[PDB]
């Protein structure tokens, strides 16, 4: 039997959010540590994996590895539910056919259940994160948010280029072309919007518009966001929760 | 304790037929959403993937996680007993020193129960897929099987070769050369003879026909083999059952 | 509840001491057919990768995976504590906030307990391995240990060279240089002592002194160390238990 209370159900909706423009379907694996999920997109360059510790729940309990398959349209239709501060908790059973969603609120007024549909989904687990990568650097979501936000605008294509305290970011389209570059620094005013890179082998990689904006959705979920680059693999951008992680490992292009 | 029952046994013989000309040895590891198991050959060139989840099951419990290691030669031994369309219990404790395999029949005259000794296998699974493959098609597990076995006649080594709506599998060797071109469509009288392609990036690789052979045996398991090409990582073939597949992940070979 | 017995404390306290000049922090996931814990050092070109069954304890309980982070040195610092021939039992509760560390000698004279507080580790476990290396080697733990040591003194930067029966070890620096070249062979005056090479590509590699230092610790545990390199991926340094393994993951150098 599965019983997970969240403290604000904001956070699961934010998070259910956090990759909507969405990788749709996903296994939702619910064990005694905690809860895991990932899922791929339909043209499966874009994986999205997230880990929910035990810390980040008011309370938890599970005593048995239970998945959980679900549409994310019907759980965001149904995440859409209440006052977006209440006592969240997940119940299921030992062979749940059926996931429940329960808020309560400040008093108890207002008891709200909600009864979502599981289904089966087959999901080899994938296990593509490296050791190590060409480049890492991480910086405030929001300016990335930004850049990639404006970029956007030129070209369907953005270059990320990073070289010695160097990260370029680049767009070129039919209207014309931009290109922001930033450089390392130590913030000590507040050290929340410092910007760090780490290099061990300059880069040139270029990613679809289309996707990073999916990307940048969860900068609602973190200060920072952290990238790790390299052309042997897939890039990964990571959000950090309280206790757990939302990522997304994304493909660059070829040509 | 486990209990799982299979409909029919001739599901699970078969199954351990679609890799025999084996991977000799194998770790079979049950849990409460079902089987997965893995191993690769002395070669260490094919590594082969199983997943079996409940549904697939007449019935099935387990409740806590367990480990069987146990020689293929003798399970399909022991598999070779019954009328082949028995019921079939895997039957195994907390801590087995052995595996119970037992096969019951319309009425219950004929109960056999055999006793198959467990063995201790060191082995790190291995989570070798990737994200994207440079390639990505379908067809009839009979075709590909045909494909295969016309051309293994002539070289110990098939070529296949992906190219824009064009898929050419060739072999090369001393009497003579052989290609057989296929085309892909949406075969609307049924579309289970249909031949799907999907090209991120055009493909020559060269696998070894021994190995092959072996994949080409799952076809009786699956109406379509799903084949995934890269030339960064090991060639993907999959056949799909009701709820899981098996999956065999091979090498090419470089010159 | 974890219960765990270890025979000989030398045993677990040598295996600590297998990563020691440490990878700092690492998650212990406890679980019912074993123990499993990997981690990475700070500049993340090394992972530590080990696996202890069931078989490798004189006692052995848990029926509820247990995560278990704990820093090194104050383990090692605890580890410090005995006859180094006791018996060791570790203990855990449910939901550990801290793990139990009891020493038993031969009689009942002096029993020692110690509880080391627990940590929060968050970490994606990494599944870095592959199916095929380009080439394969074994050796005696203490030959590869001496050529490591050796080769160190002249540079910070051990290039490893393989070619048909051929194995080079080579230091270049700013004294001089050194090279020690083995060749693989059958003692059959004692197979211990043996050397064996399978190449199916040539490969010459690079690494950082300062890790292979660190690898060579693991020659406590086992009388063969076994080596995997590839071009494609971090090079694989194995030491073998009774029932389980030490490994080490660790990265060439570009240029």
């Amino acid at each position: 039997m599965l019983e997970a209370k969240f403290e604000e159900a904001s956070l699961f909706k934010r998070i259910i959010d956090g990759f909507k423009d969405c990788v749709q379907l996903v296994n939702f694996q619910c064990k005694e540590d905690g809860i895991i999920a990932q899922a791929v997109d339909d043209s499966r360059v874009l994986l999205v994996s997230l880990e929910i510790g035990v810390e980040a729940f008011q309370e938890y309990a599970c005593a048995h590895p239970v998945t959980l398959g679900m549409d994310l349209t019907s759980l965001s239709k149904i995440l859409r539910c209440g006052n977006n501060t209440d006592t969240l908790t997940l119940i299921a059973d030992n062979t749940p056919d059926s996931i429940i969603l329960l808020f309560e609120d400040t008093k108890k007024d207002r008891i709200a259940e909600y009864s979502l549909k599981l289904m089966d989904i087959d999901a080899d687990f994938l296990k593509i994160e490296e050791l190590q990568y060409d480049s890492t650097l991480s910086l405030p979501s929001s300016e990335f948010s930004k850049i990639v936000r404006d970029l956007s605008q030129l070209s369907d294509s953005i270059n990320i280029m990073i070289t010695k305290e160097t990260i370029k970011f680049v767009a070129d389209g039919d209207i014309g072309s931009g290109s922001v570059i930033i450089k390392p620094f130590v913030d000590m005013e507040h050290p929340e919007t410092s910007i760090k890179l780490e290099m061990d082998q300059p880069v040139d990689l270029t990613f679809g518009a289309k996707y990073l904006l999916d990307i940048i959705k969860g900068s609602s979920l973190s200060d920072r966001v952290g990238i790790r680059l390299s052309s042997e693999a897939p890039a990964l951008f990571q959000f950090d929760l309280k206790s757990g992680f939302l990522q997304f490992f994304l493909a660059p292009k070829f040509n």
